């Protein structure tokens, strides 16, 4: 059975946790344990193809010791997430892509922009924002609520076919 390799990153707060969780077991968690880094895994099916998605939440501290650099590089594609009202999470995501492109050593990797917390009343970062710098990078943007479910199945199965093209 095909296993995918998916990495969750992006500044601590934007839900990589709440994504994963609701992903994986059904659930919304408040204020998930921030130095807590996991592996999940989870049977799934995307475009009839039954699947297994080994999902790393990435957690704990910022550090760049090679044994870090390879279990991000294990990574097949990337979810760089961040959140909608949170314009400073935004403004990182270009330091994300610029680590995985380096411990991948390709400026062709799987990658999908996630703007997240989409039920929340006051965002800061416009749609418009989010869909230019996802054109600038050639890769998809989707919008998603770990709370509600909106988009996270869509962001995760839009990572996946990404990985497909690449093969
Ligand atoms: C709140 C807890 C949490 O979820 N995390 C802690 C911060 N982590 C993290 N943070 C950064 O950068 C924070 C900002 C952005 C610009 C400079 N800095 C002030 N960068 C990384 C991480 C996780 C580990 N990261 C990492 C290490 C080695 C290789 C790669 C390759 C690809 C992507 C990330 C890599 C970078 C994580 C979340
Ligand atoms: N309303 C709302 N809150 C969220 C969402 N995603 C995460 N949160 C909350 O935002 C906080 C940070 O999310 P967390 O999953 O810890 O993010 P992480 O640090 O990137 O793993 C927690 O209190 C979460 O419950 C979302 O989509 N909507
Ligand atoms: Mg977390």
């Amino acid at each position: 059975m095909t296993e995918y390799k998916l990495v969750v990153v992006g500044a601590c707060g934007v839900g990589k946790s709440a994504l994963t969780i609701q992903l994986i077991q059904n659930h919304f968690v408040d204020e998930y344990d921030p130095t807590i880094e996991d592996s999940y895994r989870k049977q799934v099916v995307i475009d009839g193809e039954t699947s297994l998605l080994d999902i790393l939440d990435t957690a704990g501290q910022e550090e760049y010791s090679a044994m870090r650099d390879q279990y991000m590089r294990t990574g097949e594609g990337f979810l760089l997430v961040f959140a909608i009202n949170n314009t400073k999470s935004f403004e990182d995501i270009h330091h994300y892509r610029e680590q995985i492109k380096r411990v991948k050593d390709s400026e062709d990797v799987p990658m999908v922009l996630v703007g997240n917390k989409s039920d929340l009343p006051s965002r800061t970062v416009d749609t418009k924002q989010a869909q230019d710098l996802a054109r600038s990078y050639g890769i998809p943007f989707i919008e998603t609520s770990a709370k509600t479910r909106q988009g996270v199945d869509d962001a995760f199965y839009t990572l996946v076919r990404e990985i497909r093209k690449h093969k």
